């Protein structure tokens, strides 16, 4: 029933992200003077610190937006690829399964209670 509980929720599978080897690669902006193309090939750049802090400071009205940005993150990587089996593309293909398991009851709760307090 509670509106607000994605908030938190998401703080903590952020934590989680956070503590996975696999997000090693996404914790930060890309750096653009080792992949000096970056911007050629990716118009939105999106990374976990952005997302953590994006929802810190109050700027994510729902959990479907925080789940666009981190979607983002991983839509990049697969753009950005030079290969399906590069290393840092095969880390974001776990931790994007990792998140998406995790995501689903947090979207579903929240859709849930907001559909409750319209009835
Ligand atoms: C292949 C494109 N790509 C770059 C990163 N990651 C990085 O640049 C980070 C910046 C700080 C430490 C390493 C992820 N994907």
């Amino acid at each position: 029933y509670d509106i607000q509980a994605w908030k938190k929720q998401c703080e903590e599978l952020l934590n989680l992200i956070f503590q996975c080897e696999d997000s090693e690669p996404f914790r930060q902006p890309v750096d653009l003077l080792e992949y000096p193309d970056y911007r050629d090939i990716i118009d939105t750049p999106m990374d976990f610190a952005t997302v953590r802090e994006t929802l810190e400071a109050g700027n994510y009205e729902s959990p479907m937006e925080l789940c666009k940005d981190v979607r983002l993150i991983f839509s990049n990587s697969k753009a950005y690829t030079p290969s399906k089996r590069s290393r840092i593309y095969s880390m974001s293909l776990r931790l994007s399964a990792f998140f998406e398991e995790h995501i689903s009851s947090v979207l579903s709760d929240y859709k849930s209670a907001l559909r409750f307090h319209k009835r």
